[PDB]
């Protein structure tokens, strides 16, 4: 870890950017609809740049 440095942090909040909008839309449906979706997506493509998006030791 402390050995080896990286250049970028690859993690964007791209699950706190889903759940502030969440918060924004006045549909509480929408919002809990949304907020398990958005929290359960955590690691996606779209935020990361490699397409691969793989992700998770155990799978």
């Amino acid at each position: 870890g402390k050995s080896s440095p990286y250049q970028k942090k690859t993690e964007n909040p791209c699950a706190q950017r889903c759940l502030q909008s969440c918060q924004q839309e006045p549909d509480d449906l929408k919002q809990k609809a949304c907020e398990s979706r958005c929290t359960k997506l955590e690691y996606d493509p779209r935020c990361v740049y490699d397409p691969r998006g793989h992700t998770g030791t155990t799978n």
